[PDB]
């Protein structure tokens, strides 16, 4: 089976501008984030097992997950964010491994949040690469995105690991605080060039 | 399919839990027995392949790329936590599998044939009612042994691993003994059941 990086990093890292980095060069991309953003769409996987255990209440009239209902609920409500990831997750893990089994690149990246977090993605994956910025920035860009308050983004972040264990856990890192995108690139650049190597060395 | 009717059946190891489904099967039901998708995701290619190898390494993965059972089975009933991450990784691959199935399914309901249902918050919070296959637990181990070729031993960590069974009988919504039934028996009750099922289900869209 294919080589296997996994990318993470703190909300708001900016993880997806270094994946699409990696893509733009060949490699396949898992983005975990997108699949459960798929399976709680229209007729996504989820919405079954979602309206069995949530109810009616958080399923729109077009058959996706109510998302505003659902954030308010889980924020509010840790049974219920757990009641939620139990059923997301476990899909997750399987579209993950569907995408990985058809992927045609030399090697694979899978886009996880909460990798170093995880017994079980840190075993699947062959390297962790962090993508490592300040929670100052991380807030920032947050904030600039879908605005939720400083608190569910906090929030967020007090689940997480520490900057400190997720960099200690990497085995690559790239700071994404103030730098360009042409500076990514040269990073990204090299980790490509190794992750070649590695891929044809498995 | 919208608001879909879901039947968790369940009950300990040799119960004769695939005879009853059997019996839903023929009159219309469609069943997703969560032991066959654990062998697919076992097979050659399964999706839960490369974590076994990644966790277990190549000398559990056969030839043809499947899971060698034998060298697995000898390992997790020596070795607790080697059973536990083994479950780690196919354990939530077969939940999740199991609603791919359950999307395609053209009756009136599902039935999810799960062995460790009521020992599960996820499999009772996703199915509308629990129907337990029943039996004691004498027979449970005869039948076991003479049939699967499970040393005694093996059928009581299974036994002493599963709920017992009372706790089991307390948590259905139904249930069907099946000790010294016949086919015939066990058809009069799903046949009640069923109709019960259709109702529920119609009910429910
Ligand atoms: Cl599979």
């Amino acid at each position: 089976h294919m080589y296997a990086i996994g990318l993470t990093g703190g909300i708001g890292s900016g993880k997806t501008t270094v994946a699409d980095l990696f893509a733009a060069r060949g490699a396949s991309l898992v983005d975990t984030d997108l699949i459960a953003h798929r399976i709680t769409a229209p007729a996504g996987l989820a919405m079954p097992a979602i309206e069995q255990t949530f109810g009616p209440a958080f399923v729109a009239a077009d058959g996706s997950l109510d998302r505003a209902r659902m954030r308010a609920l889980i924020f509010s409500d840790e049974d219920a964010r757990r009641r939620l990831e139990a059923i997301t997750h476990p899909l997750i893990r399987a579209e993950t491994e569907r995408e990985a089994r058809d992927a045609q690149g030399p090697y694979v990246i899978f886009v996880v949040p909460l990798l170093v977090e995880s017994r079980n993605w840190k075993a699947r994956c062959d390297r962790v690469l962090v993508v490592d910025c300040p929670v100052d920035t991380q807030i920032a860009r947050v904030m600039q995105r879908n605005g939720f308050t400083r608190e569910q983004v906090e929030a967020i972040i007090a689940r997480q690991a520490t900057r400190e264990a997720r960099l200690a856990a990497a085995d690559d890192v790239i700071v994404n605080d103030a730098a360009t995108p042409d500076a990514l690139a040269v990073q990204v650049d090299a980790l490509h060039q190794r992750y070649l190597a590695f891929a044809a060395a498995k």
